[PDB]
């Protein structure tokens, strides 16, 4: 049972717990990393009001799953949202800028490739998109179509899962725009993960090629 | 033992030659691939060249290809990370595909920083004219010791467009984490130059078949070598 704690099952010792998990140690394109040097420079969305198929804290974090009806298109391939989960703190560093929460929209295409999306949260206003996840027969829909800023700066690169098995072949898009969140929610969420911090330390970057581009979500 | 003949030694089947080659099949950032989707960008003046025409420490054929070794007097500085040209070896045909474009030959400029980091600099060859940079090489297989010079600063183009991404070495152990600069511009090679090296590789095609892409982020940009 791998964990994020400072002991033996910790992030630094993940490869020597299971053997599929060597990649947490042997990989060169491991996520997360500190994004500070990048190059400035085809994304489509099928996000809609969706009922989470399930909501739960799992494998050390809180997570919401989804019916395979909501998609993202990249390179002419629909990737399917399974779930979106949370990390506190934010796993990814943006030019040494830190946020108290991020969220990962995890997707998969027909070939098999994963495409995940990360965005930051800054402390602030009460964020109404969070309640149906915090609320987990008659499941209330979640506003996937209203979650992200209409205008978004993203960073895109090739990386890894940030929790075991640290599988590679993941397309990372990380948004520079933060989603504001009131502090009562943050405290409430940090504790739905057992007041235990689920952030992987920055992994080695061996000059990951990153693009900065922009898009309109809706 | 590993070769391109689709027997026991075939190229995807590399993982089963050494278990050192497991990344050759299990790897996610594997080269070569079709350079067909990419990002147009600028020049932050990142990659710089202080190359010079230099005499090889040794010339020899190795591991299904021709290769030349070099003194650490020649370096590449990039983003504050200096690499040493270690050697130059060849592939016919070219392994990386440029917009689905096929070249009859490549050459790989291998670089190394103090670390384990790799930097390969690849450029193509098409049928045609005599390659004056190559002319000093086919005479280089007839000799040891004082090998004939390579006009290496006269090898590459004065002005250069490349494609850049993180990939792997293209031959076993198929090591990933290799910074690829792939040049679209071809150098020319005579059919005489074309035919003779293929026999120094036994007319045996030494190209790793195209690997799966996991949405590899590639940028297209340009620079000056000379
Ligand atoms: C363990 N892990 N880490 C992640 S991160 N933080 O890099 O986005 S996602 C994850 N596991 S997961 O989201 O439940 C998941 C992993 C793999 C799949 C498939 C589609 C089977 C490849 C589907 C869901
Ligand atoms: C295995 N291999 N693959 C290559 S390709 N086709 O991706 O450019 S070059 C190669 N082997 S090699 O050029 O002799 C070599 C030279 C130097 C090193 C280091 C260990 C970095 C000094 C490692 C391998
Ligand atoms: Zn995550
Ligand atoms: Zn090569």
């Amino acid at each position: 049972k791998w964990d994020y704690k400072n002991k033996e099952n910790g992030p630094h010792r993940w490869d020597k717990l299971h053997k599929d998990f060597e990649v947490c140690k042997s990989g060169k394109s491991q996520s997360p990393i500190n994004i500070e040097h990048y190059y400035h420079t085809d994304l489509q969305f099928k996000y809609a009001a969706s009922k989470p198929k399930a909501v739960f804290f799992t494998h050390h974090t809180l997570k919401a799953s989804f019916e395979p009806t909501n998609h993202i298109n990249y390179r002419g391939h629909d990737y399917v949202l399974d779930n979106v989960h949370f990390h506190a703190p934010m796993e990814f560093l943006i030019n040494n800028k830190t946020r108290p929460l991020s969220a990962h929209f995890v997707h998969k295409d027909a070939k098999g490739r994963l495409l995940v999306l990360a965005i930051g949260f800054e402390e602030g206003k009460e964020n109404p998109n969070l309640d149906p996840i915090l609320e987990g027969q008659n499941f209330k829909e979640v506003a996937l179509d209203a979650f992200l800023p209409k205008s978004i700066n993203y960073y895109h690169f090739n990386g890894s899962l940030t929790a075991p098995p640290c599988t590679e072949g993941v397309a990372w898009f990380v948004i520079e725009e933060p989603l504001e969140v009131s502090a009562k929610q943050l405290a409430e969420i940090k504790k739905r993960m057992k007041n235990s911090p689920n952030q992987r330390p920055v992994q080695p970057d061996y000059n990951t090629v990153i693009i900065k581009s922009s898009a309109e979500t809706r």
